[PDB]
């Protein structure tokens, strides 16, 4: 007879982000007409899809820092919007986000790099 396992207990499942699903292989469809990707080539783009919600999802924190010491800049005073944009943008908890935040993230934030670097 065993002892280490007495402490918790198995009540109710509730996952957390990539905790208990894990979407990989798509090889069986269910939706009414599906037919874009008949030669399989969208792996690359399903997965740098969410490859890039993970790229500035490290960009997402320095920004809190750079909030401070942007505010503390009156002549920089509308970049403020900029950080505290972005982070409230990459934090999208709905999992929802769209090339189009992702590239402009980074644009964004890549353009905010070169004011930033003197």
């Amino acid at each position: 007879m065993h002892h280490h396992h007495h402490h918790a207990s198995v009540t109710a499942r509730t996952p957390q982000n990539f905790s208990v699903p894990s979407p990989g292989p798509l090889n069986t469809p269910v939706n009414p007409s599906s037919v874009m990707s008949p030669a399989g080539s969208s792996q690359a783009e399903e997965q740098q899809y969410l490859d890039k919600l993970k790229q500035l999802s490290k960009y997402i924190e320095p920004l809190r820092r750079m909030i401070n010491k942007i505010d503390k800049n009156e002549d920089r005073k509308k970049d403020l919007s900029k950080m505290k944009s972005l982070l409230d943008i990459l934090t999208d908890p709905s999992k929802r986000c769209p090339l189009k935040t992702l590239q402009k993230c980074e644009i964004a934030l890549e353009k905010l790099k070169n004011d930033m670097a003197v």
